[PDB]
DNA sequence: GTAGACCTGGAC
DNA sequence: GTCCA
DNA sequence: GTCTAC
């Protein structure tokens, strides 16, 4: 789950909770939660808060308490969903909130990986994680000079550099190689070696990229956007532009997808 | 930079 | 049995 | 998806 997937699942779930208030909050796998670190103060603070609001920062879920802020990511695997508290849970399941009506908001993670932080509203921002992001990709805080000022000052890949959430909030390993392909330039490729034309491009397809995804609500891989990808997941196939068999190797430690011919 | 963690169930 | 994200 | 260790 990226921007579009995250966005999408804000969209859809905050109707369903706002306005509930928390009775109860249970735990089944402990490492999941780390702040506070004690996973019974974490459960015991939100007791008796109700459900005011829902946001989204970068590829964070920010729900909207009375006083406090429940910081989400759900990294690989992560789910939410929402059901009768009389009903048996599904596999899976490691963290719950009850709400007073008998409903509850239930959290899935197949591998783990996910994680929980609380703070009092105001402090969220100011903390990790979500203190040293970076600006929204739809938004006048990204732009193509914000993007040239971290590419003029590093060797590393271009791919690289759109995977670091502190540079830009929001892509990963989908929408990094969709719009490198979009924009006709090799993920493997030195940041510097841009130049403004390629920056101003690349800035444009990735706007272009991430709207559109949210409008069909995210891609559907592991929803309707998987049909509209160019590069991703289509190894020895036929790319769409040209016909050149879609490639791939390793870039900045994470599989990539591109056509030899396109990009460059 | 690229293995190596942190975990687990479908792929081949 | 075992390699993958 | 991210963080850490040669
Ligand atoms: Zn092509």
């Amino acid at each position: 789950p990226e921007l579009p997937e995250v966005e999408t699942i804000r969209r859809t779930l905050l109707p369903l909770i706002v306005g509930k208030t928390i009775e109860d909050v249970r735990i089944f796998w402990p490492n999941i939660i780390r702040h506070p670190r004690d996973s019974e103060a974490f459960a015991a603070r939100m007791i008796g808060q109700t459900v005011r609001g829902l946001e989204r920062r970068g590829k964070f879920l920010k729900f909207l308490l009375d006083r406090d802020a429940l910081i989400s990511h759900l990294r690989m695997e992560g789910r939410y969903a929402v059901a009768s508290a009389l009903e048996p849970l599904e596999p899976h399941t490691h963290v719950v909130f009850c709400f007073t009506d008998g409903s509850e908001l239930r959290y899935r993670d197949v591998r783990k990986f996910g994680t929980m932080h609380v703070y009092a509203k105001e402090e969220a921002d100011r903390r990790p994680p979500l203190a040293e992001l970076g600006p929204e990709p739809l938004s006048p805080a990204f732009s193509p000079a914000v993007l040239a000022e971290r590419a003029v000052k590093t060797k590393r890949s271009v791919k690289a550099l759109l995977l670091d959430q502190t540079v830009v909030a929001g892509f990963g390993n989908i929408y990094v190689d969709e719009s490198l392909f979009r924009a006709g330039i090799l993920p493997g490729r030195p940041a510097a070696s841009l130049s403004s034309k390629e920056i101003e491009r690349l800035h444009e397809e990735m706007v272009a990229t991430i709207g559109e995804a949210v409008m069909k609500g995210g891609s559907t891989v592991r929803g309707t956007f998987q049909h509209h990808l160019y590069v991703y997941g289509r190894q020895g196939n036929p790319c769409k532009r040209c016909g050149t068999p879609i490639e791939k190797t390793v870039v900045a430690g994470r599989g990539t997808h591109y056509c030899p011919r396109c990009q460059r």
